[PDB]
């Protein structure tokens, strides 16, 4: 039974280089009553002196945004996590969502290594799902405020906080919610919070050609983590004759997909490619990256006015694909900014044609350790495979619930310049379509940065804490 118990709990405190906080943790709570993988379960932890009747920043027991990020990535399981050091060493979002003033839970969800498989697609989404609709259906004994939930994530897990505020009430998920013996509620947020989402999957190939296409030699840097060791590797390397051929044919499937969504700029303008991959969506991307070095020039003018002599962050005045006049960057040379960046994932990016890419897993079931999720891989695979249902590829892709379910109101998404994990055409669609069904979307490519998420966790919050207002 799904009863929440509001006195099983332990009062913790934190400290880390001298930073302290005290909260209530309720650890280890099942959210459905038929799972099948003891990673189900999900913390929830609550600013301790919210029980004297203290306020923080505004916020009492009740009416405190909570706040829920998810640890997944790669689309590997992700375990319910609580206060303190993350895998880079840094004070982690729990402790300071707590230390601002926010309910968190954070819950376990499995992954396409979980086990018999049973974390494939759609497992990771059916278990946000489920923990939400936990909270729902314990409203009055749950601490915070449930109209006020704000999902956060990095990479697959950016993914998933997307699918999450895109999906809000979709009958599509019903059957698996039911398996697992979810509660019968609502599963809709307030708010979502993207970094970097990898999402879009069954088309990310030809956006990632349409890119990409021209430039062979890739580099790549991956770091597999663990508790004393390290272990890094790096690989470079140059597109074989059959790459070079797969890369340019994926790249000519981009137009199609592209027009086909009716996107406009702010200006109604509609967005689109001809065959080969130019027109008013490029001169926008274009203009997204122009708007990103801008803000990094603004630094680094005003900084200079005094000194001078001084360099800035990115040496932005110092790029030369940018074409700047009086302060103000006018142009860019694609090219060289393309060159500089650098090519990172083969072709294809995603759909491998011997499938061994993490999202080929995902897309495989209890039986099958992988599938294809593109018609291009399926025809061209290297090896014996077969297609995923479309029903389940569905599931995973936000752009296919926004302006037919409850989609949360608000969204900030973001994705640097410089993370080539993905097109930029992929966050750019995303805003895109939000923006163009009347969501509110705070979009942004920071300058010079990579693959990450959570480095502004201090204007997350304010984000959070302004729309809360509205």
């Amino acid at each position: 039974m799904l009863i929440f118990d509001d006195k099983n709990y332990k009062v913790d405190t934190c400290n880390i280089d001298g930073i302290s906080i005290k909260f209530r943790s309720f650890k280890e709570i099942l959210y459905c009553e038929k799972p099948v993988d003891s990673i189900q379960k999900m913390n929830i932890f609550v600013p301790e002196v919210y029980y004297e009747g203290n306020t923080i920043n505004g916020y009492s027991l009740h009416t405190a945004p909570i706040f829920m990020p998810n640890t997944v990535g790669g689309y590997m399981p992700g375990p319910a996590d609580e206060p303190g050091k993350d895998f880079k060493g840094r004070i982690n979002s729990i402790f300071r969502a707590l230390k601002h003033g926010y309910i968190v839970v954070s819950a376990g969800v499995r992954g396409r290594t979980s086990g018999k498989m049973v974390g494939r697609a759609p497992a990771l989404v059916v278990d946000m799902k489920a923990a939400i609709r936990y909270l729902r259906y314990n409203k009055g004994r749950i601490p915070g405020n449930t109209e006020c939930i704000v999902t956060n994530g990095t990479s697959a897990g950016g993914a998933l906080s997307a699918i999450i505020g895109a999906s809000g009430n979709s009958e599509d998920y019903n059957p698996y919610l039911k398996e697992i013996g979810a509660a019968d509620e609502r599963d809709d947020i307030f708010a979502a919070s993207c970094y970097c989402p990898i999402h879009n999957l069954e088309n990310a190939d030809a956006a990632y050609e349409w890119q990409f296409c021209g430039y062979n030699d890739y580099h790549r840097i991956k770091h597999v983590r663990s508790e004393s060791g390290v272990k890094n590797i790096q690989i470079d390397g140059i597109l074989t004759e059959k790459q070079i051929k797969i890369s340019e044919e994926l790249k000519r499937l981009f137009p199609k997909y592209l027009n086909s969504l009716k996107l406009k700029d702010s200006s109604n303008n509609e967005l689109l490619l001809d065959e080969n991959g130019e027109g008013s969506f490029k001169e926008y991307i274009k203009k997204l990256v122009i708007n990103s070095a801008q803000k990094e020039l603004d630094l680094c003018s005003t900084y200079k006015i005094i000194d001078n002599a001084a360099v800035c962050g990115s040496k932005i005045d110092e790029q030369e694909y940018l074409s700047i006049e009086d302060e103000k960057v006018v142009d860019i040379n694609w090219d060289g900014f393309i060159k500089k960046i650098t090519r990172m994932k083969v072709a294809p990016a995603f759909d491998a044609l011997d499938l061994k890419s993490p999202e080929n897993e995902e897309f495989g079931t209890e039986a099958i350790k992988a599938k294809h999720f593109t018609a291009y891989s399926q025809e061209h695979s290297e090896v014996e495979g077969t297609l995923a249902d479309p029903k389940i590829i569905k599931l995973l892709n936000p752009i296919e619930y926004i302006n037919n379910s409850d989609t949360a109101k608000y969204w900030r998404v973001r994705h640097g310049a410089f993370d080539r994990d993905i097109s930029l055409a992929m966050p750019s669609i995303l805003s895109l379509t939000l923006e163009n069904n009347g969501y509110v979307v705070d979009f942004s490519l920071p300058w010079g940065i990579p693959h990450s998420g959570d480095y502004d966790l201090d204007d997350l919050f304010a984000w959070i804490d302004e729309i809360y207002t509205k």
